[PDB]
């Protein structure tokens, strides 16, 4: 909860009670606060943050899914998109900042194509891609 | 049976029961559960697992496919897709944790492009993705 | 005869006959049986087994096909796609394994297309593709 | 305020602010001045200002943008760009040297091409680079 | 004459008459026999014979496309391709090895493709390929 | 002024008064006039006039735009196309040179292709070369 | 004259008459004929023979082009095609040698692509391949 | 004038005159004589005569088109094509000798394309192109 206003504090906090402490002494190296950590990615992991494990950022990217399920994200979803994704499926809550730093709202939402959805937003699953294009185009 | 709720040391034990103590250790070193040995792949094998042999990892998937076709999904599948695919083809059990980590249930099968069941879903084998596909748009 | 079912002896005992004890040898190391003899590959053959010899990779496929040829697969063709293949071209015998291996019965053949016989079943003649797919849509 | 007009001096007390100090030795070395700190890039970054973390270069980025989104552009926004960006979204202001940069003015928007935004203006997100779109053709 | 049938001992000799003692042992290092011989291409020619001059593959191949025009193929010649390409031209006949051992006979000509010709057939020249194809559609 | 008639002398007083002493030096030992300095390009620097900055490069292009802003163009301009594109608008008046080394004149710039701004007239911003098309077809 | 005949010796009094007797120990170590004199390529050249200078190689294929456009071609060219192209074109009569290697006489001119001139025959130059082809579809 | 019947000592002269002693002697090693100086070009001088630097490349082109606009080609030009493309442009002399060695005249230009002029002919100005290209249909 609160994680879009998380510091690097909260981040090794975390990264210590998901199992990463040596990766967050690397974390603390990077610096990466609340915002950076809702918007990693697997190249920047790798190059970045020294995990050269496909099986331990497979890991790491499950316990994020499920920090970010979870999140609050009243501080910057002023449209209240999380709400719309959990109606959506519950483990669509999880999309909820990548959606929202793009600047979308509910209100864009239907003039969202798929491509931006992979690229811009981060949804990287077609299956989900195309369940959340569906819903948007119905309203 | 319920392979999906592994832990690391049931792999293990499993690992000792199919023939690769060896790669017990590798696993062990890399922390997988049941969870990741359902959706493990070449490349994370070959890169993260330490199998260079392209015929131990065929064999090696041999004994997963086997696995996958008897295990226990009860806990993960609500829309019951194991039996459904069984009912398909008895060798197409093996696909249910593919299926289901998509967030795909029997309702929106019918929307499941070929593309997402070679990408998303895991299912390499062209015959078996058409057989699939085209059952799904019959219901 | 039940090349299907042979363990790694029986391949070491094939091995010998056709003239590849020494890579006999290396076929022990990676444990090939007859699954995976039915199922070689030119690449798994240079990667795992040694053979870095174009030409002598073609005898031993040569010999591959004589065996293929002239196995019992009453153990895996229940809808004995062995003398179908047969009646098509007596050379066509040797692509049964790789039919069944893909779930192919005599029923399907119709639905298959020529980039699911080159890919999944391995058939790499393009003269043979089109004969058998020429019969098979014509049941 | 400002920000067009600035010096290397401004841009080392600006780095220093952002918490850049050590950057701002590599960006006094490279005689980055106001107009080069507003069209700066990743590519330019890396390979000229030392800033080999892609961790970094995005918080750098977000402390860019901030500085974009408050930035004076009186100078060289004849056709006052800057309100009209602001007008469609507040923080489409980050995009006004960008646009200015290119000869662009409020008249010509309306023949201004996606290609073109992602090109020549620098705009990265296609989800805004749709809006400025859709509005340019608006009007 | 009896080419198909020769055994290793014969392509020593033909070596030695042609002019290739030194690749005569070479051969006989992997094993050439009368199949292998009428099969060879290029890069079996250079990875594994020792052929690393482009002009005496040339020579190399000059000589032996005499022999397969002059060649006996009554042993694997069931329906006598030889007779008929060489009334197609005298020197189409050298491509008879290269046509049956895809199974082809006189029955299934009509259906080849100019990319069989040219993938499974071997038959290298553009205008060659055309004439027989041509004189395949009109019969 | 009278920029295209500059001997090598008159570059290194600009590149003085420009602040590039350092690069002065690399010049003279190129031998760059001042046809040569109004057709340079990025790839003419970096590889042959030591200019490996990034950011120098940009700021090098700013003061050689500058320069060419304000060029005299009566040597080669027969049909005067520098206030052709300063009418078009102030800063065009940069692509004089690169349209008259072309051979382009005021007459043939109606068949003037955007590939060929491109190309042959080095104008690379989009957004320019669309304006400097639309008003050469609109005479 | 009677160039198609020449064995190794003729070739190296045509290199000592032509100035290339370096280049003549390189083609005696390569056993060069008058068949493979007439059907060189650059690549050949480069690889085997020697000549890593492109501009040699350019007066050398100048040499080769005054040969083949002098050369008697009676013992190889049945329907004559020497007179043929030299009455299109006296430089076109240097194209015999590879027309003839090909199989094509003056009957089959007609139905013979520029693809195949380019690839088979060897005609370089798209203006000459375009003459050519233009006549074969005249008769 | 008469520079297509320049020798290399011709060559030799001209280097001198221009400027290119140095490059003098790496043209005597390569035995550059007229008729390899009018057909010389970028890759050539790269890689044979020891002209790494592109702003030399650059100067040394100029004063090649500056020879070529003032020779003399009655000697190879039968059709006259020289006051042709002069007529048509007065910089449009220097591609006489690379028309004529195409074997191109006066009558046959209206059949050349615009692959042909860029490739076979060396033109490679694309407004050059299309204004030879424009008046060869014209006539």
């Amino acid at each position: 909860p609160s994680v879009p206003s998380w510091k690097e504090a909260e981040v090794q906090t975390w990264l210590q009670q998901i199992g990463f402490s040596k990766y967050c002494e690397s974390f603390r190296e990077q610096q990466v606060d609340g915002d950076l950590l809702l918007r990693l990615t697997e190249e920047e992991l790798q190059t970045d943050l020294g995990m050269k494990s496909g099986i331990t950022r497979k890991r790491f990217f499950r316990e994020l899914t499920e920090l970010k399920t979870f999140a609050n994200y009243s501080t910057c979803d002023r449209s209240n998109l999380a709400d719309w994704l959990g109606s959506l499926d519950p483990r669509f809550r999880q999309y909820t900042y990548g959606l929202v730093s793009c600047g979308l709202d509910r209100s864009l939402l239907h003039r969202v194509s798929e491509q931006q959805l992979l690229e811009d937003c981060g949804i990287h699953l077609g299956v989900h891609r195309a369940r959340i294009l569906t819903a948007a185009r119905e309203m």
